[PDB]
């Protein structure tokens, strides 16, 4: 009997080398193959419920509530390392109040600023908006003190979470997909504090994800809402740039930004899935396996350990602080026409076509109708 891995081509190596620690204390040995995101998916899908495919697989956290209910993975015992997992990562792999994978990597936004113009990241959104609007009028408009892409849900939804929005209500049984807090009163005043930076002039209705982009690249963005992604392009631009949280909402009032993680899990059809267990959570799980795992692909991590151990990148800090008062986008294939009723909400804010509660109610509305199709 061995071990097979499905896993990112950047940790072969890494898990081939553990693996060949495995055997030769267990006498099991470990095929590690690399196979892409999609096509893990597309072949864990029908190999899994015969019992075929591979033992562990790595995937998005996205998948976990599907693959959960229809009993294709196997849930995570505890076990006392969990304790050093930052709690958002391991909440992105649970479904129903069971732990169903072990993650490794996490991505969310965070605030970036150009630091010749801004001396002190703001401490609240209050600050920051006023700190806008002096920018707005020092420069004459040439220099944005605000812009990100407002209209778009995965950008907005610090503000409309952080004030108490929900996107499905938690529930013991897994996540209550008929129960939608998407137009509650913390969304509500998420959503006011957007419309609010709106009609200020802070923001305007033609703000999105490129203009926000070129405009920071060239110069003239004195702070944005964006990912670890974008920063090579914003060092080769010279820009002398700063990454910090998102300022909070209120005093005592994070914003929540959305974050994505990536993890291992384990096969609940395969016959070596203790087998494949015991590696799981006492070889790929452990600080040392994990901080390889970041120096070879560096994502945000999902140890707090590991974030210690980095060293030489303040930005991957603060993008990993930011992930780690944010909420997992909701693991669940309901998810999916989330996206863009709260879009269409949003522009039909911004742009001053319906109020706030209407816009929200009409969202939800369509998010039903969807799902119930």
């Amino acid at each position: 009997t061995k071990l097979t891995i499905w896993c990112s081509e950047k940790q072969v190596d890494i898990l081939q080398k553990l693996g060949e620690e495995f055997k030769a204390k267990y006498g099991i040995p470990v095929e590690v193959q690399y196979v892409d995101f999609g096509s893990i998916k597309s072949k864990f899908l029908t190999a899994a419920p015969q019992g075929q495919g591979a033992d562990i697989i790595v995937g998005a956290h996205d998948w976990v509530g599907e693959l959960a209910v229809n009993g294709l993975i196997e849930p995570i015992p505890n076990f006392s390392d969990l304790k050093n997992f930052y709690d958002t990562a391991l909440k992105a792999f649970s479904y129903g109040g069971k732990l169903y994978g072990v993650p490794y990597a996490m991505e969310a936004v965070a605030l970036i600023y150009n630091k010749d113009y801004v001396d002190s990241v703001p401490k609240t959104m209050d600050e920051l908006i006023e700190k806008a609007k002096q920018i707005d009028e020092e420069y004459g408009g040439e220099v944005r003190g605000f812009i990100y892409d407002v209209a778009n849900f995965y950008f907005s939804a610090p503000f409309i979470l952080g004030y108490g929005g929900y996107v499905f209500k938690e529930t013991p049984q897994g996540l209550d997909v008929t129960d939608i807090g998407l137009a509650n009163e913390g969304a509500v005043k998420g959503a006011k504090l957007i419309k609010r930076m709106i009609d200020e002039g802070v923001l305007t209705p033609g703000d999105n994800y490129g203009t926000m982009d070129s405009m920071f690249k060239e110069g003239l963005a004195a702070m944005i809402i964006n990912g670890l992604w974008a920063i090579k392009s914003y060092k080769d631009a010279g820009i002398n740039y700063g990454v910090a949280p998102i300022p909070e909402l209120e005093p005592g009032v994070p914003a929540k930004p959305f974050v994505g993680v990536q993890g291992f899990m384990i096969n609940a059809k395969s016959p070596n899935k203790v087998i494949a267990m015991e590696f799981l959570t006492n070889f790929i799980a452990r600080k040392e396996t994990m901080y390889k795992i970041y120096l070879a692909d560096p994502r945000l991590p999902a140890r707090k350990d590991v974030l210690e151990l980095v060293k030489d990148n303040p930005d991957v800090v603060a993008f990993t602080q930011s992930a780690s008062m944010g909420t997992p986008m909701p693991n669940v294939p309901e998810m999916a026409p989330v996206w863009s009723a709260m879009g269409d909400a949003l522009s039909i804010i911004i742009n001053g076509q319906a109020s706030v509660e209407d816009a929200l109610k009409e969202a939800v509305e369509k998010i039903k109708a969807q799902i119930e199709k």
